[PDB]
């Protein structure tokens, strides 16, 4: 059974072609609506295609934002097109095989970690893709594993999901609500409408602490919990602190707990450059947090810009340092640690 | 197993405390709290439920505090308490049920069956009666899930436990937005309101309710957005004074324009149209708008629970579900005489 839609281009000039695929199976569901996977005919390349109702009032915030982005470290918009008494938008999306979600699992569950040559390639090119969806002021509000796709042969991840994505303009206020369980930062759960594109720099240190725990660091399925799980580590926050995350949540009723040393809440064999790391991305005022560009240039990343590194299967590592101009806008000065001599 | 021997304070009483003592004591459950554990009191033989939790330098325990004021066939019952030995530890001496609704209704939709209407009718019930009941002092639970349901599944009494995120609450006075669970937080929550009443836990109830009649989650998601796309999915959108009644500075965001879904259409083709009624004036944006859990109680879709020929598919009898207080009733007094039916009123 082939279907033949006609479909637009992702990038470049609004020109439809006919595009065929066939065995069409389905790899997930959500809020948004079913995510299928089929073959397309003309090229036998797997894609992940995404329905989603489209509402008559405004054009498609997500498409908008998808097809601006350009990036080898964000799932590829091959096109888009319109399906059938409603109208559903279908981003047809390139196939990644696996998931950081999926990746650890699997690890967690043989109960073995997975090796930290792998947290560096997936956590160096997550922190990429933000600085780049970052500098044109998007900030993505759901990363979590599931969103993290990942190639096992290539080692490539591409962030994916820009349901939640939003530009972020200062003064104008966005809803608290974004971001899932475990990994939202606490100025969202103190439901803050002002917070800065630093939650998903607080995300992406949710994600580097589960990679090394083997679970995640601050679990819970309410708020409470996670908050009170944050404060075991991090320790009970300040007033000021408390200020740059949600004022009126002063003066309220919180856990006069200590804070835990960094390098007793991880396994001894983790490396103090890896803590060193988690350190600064987790951390309560959302503006002393490192910035996405920053954290690409972190001590932890070092291994990866060695001449000789290789991934484990032998083939050599990804394109890891083809920066823009634009991906280095945060702080060029860096380049001259984030580009090595080859 | 060793055999542990404590001083304990009761829980309901004057501070008269008792040497007890109890072995076989094994890990129940873990979270944010602490430990929970079971063992079995050598006295009774009796299998009772220790909580541990960590007590604050700085003030008498919150939780202990509700609990010491609280006595309900439908609440969990705090055999004793005491304190244990760094730092100083609480223990709460619940007495052990051996169910959940969580773990019940995952049987069903393992087995790929439901919960009979029946059961829905009775667990539902002794819920609005706890709540009622807590409601009454106003103490707000601000954490009802399917999992703080105990149940003993033989005599079918549903026990309302966890009171670590209750709190009483006082108009005026402001209270976190994110206490409650993922997939029972009520649209104000996840709005993240200061202030909201205890129709909270009216709404967590009316989701347990759809869980139970669905056979899963009827507002699922990770997120508060996925789960108020989910909402809306059902409800429709709310209004701009629906919006304000929830909370005021959302008023002016985008929301999903999708037109609301017809109860009817939203559970199973042989659901009783009794409960598909129930939820819909549970499940309602407007937090004032929402039954009060007597009235919930008093609802059309617990008259069979009012029979007095009802009779438990094992051959036992109902447990007691017509045994109001004033304290209970005093939300509604005259609710009376829905509630108590008139064989309950022959002695
Ligand atoms: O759910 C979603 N899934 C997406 C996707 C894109 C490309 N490849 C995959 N592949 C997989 O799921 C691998 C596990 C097989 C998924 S995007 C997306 C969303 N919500 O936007
Ligand atoms: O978690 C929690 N679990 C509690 C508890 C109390 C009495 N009996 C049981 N029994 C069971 O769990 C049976 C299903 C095995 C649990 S209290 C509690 C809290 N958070 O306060």
């Amino acid at each position: 059974k082939v279907t033949t839609v006609v479909a637009t281009p992702g990038q470049g000039p609004d020109r439809p072609q006919e595009v065929s695929y066939t065995d069409t199976k389905v790899i997930g569901n959500g809020s948004f609506g079913v995510v299928y996977q089929a073959k397309l005919c003309d090229s036998g390349e797997l894609v992940a295609i995404k329905k989603v109702l489209q509402d008559k009032r405004f054009k498609n915030r997500e498409l908008q934002i998808m097809r601006k982005l350009d990036h080898c470290n964000i799932v590829r918009l091959r096109y888009f097109f319109y399906s059938s008494d409603e109208v559903y938008l279908n981003l047809v999306l390139d196939y990644v095989p696996e998931t950081v979600y999926r990746v650890a699992r699997h690890y967690s569950r043989a109960k073995q970690t997975l090796p930290v040559i792998y947290v560096k390639l997936y956590m160096y090119q997550l922190f990429r893709s933000l600085a780049y969806i970052h500098s044109f002021g998007i900030c993505h509000r759901d990363i979590k594993p599931q969103n993290l796709l990942l190639d096992p042969d290539t080692a490539v991840l591409k962030l994916c999901d820009f349901g939640s994505a939003k530009q972020l303009v200062r003064g104008e206020p966005n809803v608290s609500y974004i971001c899932s369980r475990y990994y939202r930062a606490p100025e969202l759960i103190f439901g803050a409408t002002d917070y800065t594109s630093s939650i998903d720099v607080w995300s992406a240190g949710c994600v580097l602490a589960e990679l090394l725990l083997g679970q995640p660091i601050f679990p819970g399925d309410s708020g409470v919990d996670q908050l009170v799980e944050i404060i075991k580590v991090l320790g009970t926050p300040t007033r000021e602190q408390i200020r740059e995350m949600n004022p009126n949540y002063t003066e309220f009723k919180f856990p006069q707990i200590k804070a835990h040393p960094w390098t007793k809440v991880f396994r001894p064999r983790t490396p103090p450059e890896a803590i060193a790391l988690c350190s600064r991305l987790l951390e309560y005022t959302p503006t002393a947090r490192l910035t996405p560009l920053e954290a690409c240039a972190h001590s932890f990343f070092d291994e990866l810009r060695d001449p000789n590194v290789k991934l484990p299967n032998g083939r050599d590592t990804p394109a890891l340092f083809n920066f823009t101009t634009q991906e280095l806008s945060s702080n060029p000065p860096l380049a001259t640690i984030l580009i090595p001599p080859h």
